[PDB]
Order: structure tokens, then C-alpha cells, then sequence
DNA sequence: GGGCGGCCCG
DNA sequence: CGGGCCGCCC
């Protein structure tokens, strides 16, 4: 019951992290979405920062006009590669196929990967998203949209591994995938602030609390922080730096684990429990990787 | 053929 | 770590 510990003994069967990203190492397709133009990926609201997030904070609904060529952006939270700006929509799932790749399983080489986005929930007033694909399948995500009511930003991934023989790898019964999912990072007080949550995840897959997170099965379904744990208001004190780093000794404060029997699937967003008004809730970073912050 | 892996080279 | 060319395999 030691902190950074999961109470089910864990196994690093899947290595997907940065030693899996090669020299060929890529986004070689896109499919499915509406491409964003980095033209108009890149401007901002007036009064606006110009960073990526502030960046995915509008609403690109109708403003989609781009294509595989002219959606590459570049923005150092993405690595020296960049990534590709796409609009995401209801009922419209986007397939990243990334090639290139040296990761493995049970030492069965993964060469390429498949990540599927489907939005599920939008505060936009056109109900799209926006997102930016990395060509670094470890930065993996920004995804974001203009808030002005109170629902969850939501998308749903799934992915699916491939070794150089073209065919999907799936775990062995036994050997179950271990995956992280990590900063998810909550400013929820009384009446404010957001989490970033996992949730909803697929068949055979299955969310494993660590010893000392404060990231919980909440009662509406998701897996978040219910308290603030980034700018000290809350009962922890804690504050994003005091954990939200890759490598931190307590990163664990902000994650879990995810493990699957089968293909890899589940939810990622932001909640304000409803509330139209909090700033700055509506567009996040998330990267998959096997980086457990647990042991 | 086109996509993608594994090569070479440098 | 770029680029080409030669595999093979959707
Ligand atoms: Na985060």
C-alpha cells in the first residue's frame, strides 16, 4: 500500500515511449477529418497569447477548408517534427496511422500504429473540436475547442498496433498492455475550475488506481481529481509544478494506469462539472505512452 | 502501385 | 538524421 505503487503487480509487457520513435518515425496519413489550414490554425482571438492552446481555444467549425499539406504546424509542444491540424466531429472517427515505429511486445516488433479519435463531447457552439496530431506519437495529442456552455470536451481513442508483417498486435491473455495515462491535472473548487479525466474505457480494458493519486472513479463515471491539486486552493496544497512533470517522483498524484487484455481504448477530456463560465477549460494536451508513473 | 519496412549509405 | 532504392506485401 506504498505510494507510486499499483496493489496488482504490473508488467511493462508493451514498450511505447521515447525509445520507440525512430529517425523514419511519422504521420503518413490522415483520414476521415477536415483538415484546419495552419493559416487559420494559428491566428488568434484579439487580446489572445499564441500558444497552442490558446490557439486550439476557437471554434474551427466551418473554418476547415485545409489539406494533409497545408494543416502542418509547427509549434515546439509538438517536437522538431511538428504536426497537422484536423477538425474533429460528431460521429466522424479520424485514423493518425503512424509508421516508422520500433516499439515492441513480449519483444514482437510494433513498426506501425493506428490511432482512432472520435469526438464524443463539445462546449463549442458548432459541438466540433479541434485537434493538432504530433508527429510524435508520444506527444500524441492537443485537443480543444471554444467553451460557452458547460459540457465536457470528450474524445474517444483507440489504438491499434501493428507489427511488420502488416497484422494487428494484440496482447496475449496473460501479458496484459500497460499504458499510462498521466497530468491530469484539476483546479476543481466549489464553484470553478476543470480536471482533465480518462474514462470510459473499452472492453478488456481497465483503469488500476495508484497508491497515493489523487485520480479516482468519480461518481459520474470519470477518472479525475475531484480537488484542486494545481494552484494550492485545495485541501492537498498542491500546486501543477509540485508534480506535473515527466520524471517527477510524484506524478503519480496526477495519474493512473490503464491495462488491456485486448485493444486499447478508452476516453480522454475536461470536465467542469457543468459550468459555462470557467476560463481556460477547454483544451488540453494528452500523450500516450507507456512512461507509468507507478512502478 | 502505393504504402511501409528495412535497409543501406552517408 | 537526412535521402534513396530495393524489398515485399496491403
Ligand atoms: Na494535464
Amino acid at each position: 500500500n506504498e505510494n507510486s505503487y499499483v496493489n496488482e503487480a504490473i508488467s511493462k509487457n508493451l514498450v511505447f515511449d521515447q525509445s520507440v520513435v525512430t529517425k523514419d518515425t511519422k504521420i503518413s496519413s490522415i483520414k476521415g477529418g477536415k483538415f484546419i489550414k495552419a493559416t487559420d490554425f494559428n491566428k488568434v482571438n484579439a487580446g489572445d497569447s499564441k500558444d497552442i492552446f490558446t490557439k486550439l481555444r476557437k471554434d474551427m467549425g466551418g473554418k476547415a477548408t485545409g489539406n494533409f499539406q497545408n494543416s502542418f504546424v509547427k509549434e515546439a509542444n509538438l517536437g522538431s517534427n511538428g504536426g497537422y491540424a484536423v477538425l474533429l466531429e460528431k460521429n466522424k472517427p479520424v485514423t493518425v496511422t503512424y509508421t516508422g515505429l520500433n516499439a515492441s511486445y513480449l519483444g514482437r516488433k510494433i513498426t506501425k500504429a493506428e490511432f482512432v479519435y472520435e469526438l464524443q463531447s463539445s462546449p463549442s457552439q458548432s459541438g466540433t473540436l479541434n485537434a493538432v496530431f504530433s508527429n510524435d506519437p508520444i506527444i500524441t495529442a492537443f485537443i480543444g475547442t471554444n467553451r460557452v456552455n458547460g459540457k465536457d470536451v470528450k474524445t474517444r481513442l483507440t489504438i491499434k498496433f501493428f507489427d511488420a508483417s502488416g497484422k494487428e498486435v494484440l496482447p496475449d491473455k496473460d501479458s496484459p498492455f500497460a499504458y499510462a495515462l498521466s497530468s491530469l491535472n484539476s483546479s476543481l473548487t466549489n464553484k470553478g475550475g476543470h480536471a482533465e479525466f480518462v474514462s470510459d474505457f473499452g472492453a478488456n480494458n481497465a483503469f488500476k488506481y495508484i497508491n497515493g493519486s489523487y485520480v479516482k472513479k468519480q461518481a459520474d463515471g470519470k477518472f479525475y481529481s475531484p480537488e484542486d491539486i494545481d494552484y494550492g486552493t485545495g485541501p492537498s496544497g498542491l500546486k501543477n509544478s509540485d508534480w506535473d512533470a515527466v520524471g517527477h517522483k510524484n506524478a503519480y498524484f496526477g495519474s493512473g494506469v490503464g491495462l488491456a487484455n485486448g485493444r486499447i481504448s478508452f476516453s480522454f477530456g475536461m470536465t467542469t462539472k457543468g459550468k459555462s463560465n470557467v476560463p481556460v477549460s477547454s483544451a488540453q494536451w494528452f500523450a500516450f505512452s507507456t512512461n507509468l508513473n507507478a512502478q
